[PDB]
């Protein structure tokens, strides 16, 4: 079970687009959303490592974020944070309002506010057989 | 650094949940006691990722689901006490004018109707917390 | 992140879990029937925790997870540590191995050296207990 739409990568059981021109968070979710895919989710250092290699190195939106100001950070399918890879310093506390998550060319996460343009944005989805 | 994945045997994990695909014919109430005496609830339903996972799982005969009207209060309300937000009723239902169909069951293809607490079907779902493995 | 939760038939105490076996086995068998169950023979690293164990330690003398290791002279732990509580009884371990490789728990809760291939009656695997997220 490793097949992916086309221009999209696959890795273990999941296809991953790299989507790229001037999107906010929201937006990047919804570019997501269009190609019935969602902002990614990280929950392994292979995945990580996996994502490192084809990240824009400019910065990509990725799909964890401040749910309801709550505020812990969730990934877009509900999921919880297990695994990490914030920079250092990040997450900021609390808290700015940087409350959407960008990943960095070198894969590590910083929070960002919602409204920022990044040239960037990775989506996932489930490979199908 | 908690991976929250660790359901008793027998169970199957989805995100922070547990959950148990009950077999052998039971009415609603009968379902919620199966669920009770093994440490569960019918199952409630908050997401279409969720629902998605149970769709996978999902008898194809319809199963028993934690939703019911209370009591008879015109209202489905889950039995861990929350309230419908997220739903996947098929075409038509619930009824707006029930006669006794208060109870509600998932069909094969995850879509729900409500049904006569009475009916036999041959499967139900409970779910439960998940545990986490401590970071290495 | 509170981390004492057991599978069923094990018992927590702090943040592990324990399972008291019954059944004649060689040190061996022991060590094969806890993989089975997804641990290990059991590995103490307190005086707590020799304390609980005691408390449920079978009176004819347990299997527990300390060997000479290949045959090098050092008891090293299943887990791969080395030996920093210690509960020896007396005169064990012996000063130079005529063969008593394995290490065995008594009634009383005290370490014995024992042939590999004694058949006892109980063993005692451990693993990691898991947690209640905050909630």
């Amino acid at each position: 079970c490793n097949t992916c739409p086309e221009k999209w990568i696959n890795f273990q059981r999941k296809c991953y687009y790299f989507g790229k021109g001037t999107k906010q968070w929201v937006h990047a979710r919804y570019a997501c959303d269009d190609m019935e895919g969602q902002l990614v989710s990280i929950h392994s250092p292979e995945e990580q490592d996996f994502l490192t290699k084809h990240a824009s190195h400019t910065g990509s939106w990725i799909g964890l974020r401040n749910l309801d100001l709550k505020g812990e950070f969730i990934w877009v399918d509900g999921s919880h944070v297990d695994y990490s890879n914030w920079a250092p310093g990040a997450p900021t506390s609390r808290s700015q309002g940087e409350d959407c998550v960008m990943m960095r060319g070198s894969g590590r996460w910083n929070d960002a506010f919602c409204d920022r343009k990044l040239g960037a944005w990775v989506c996932d989805r489930l490979a199908t057989c």
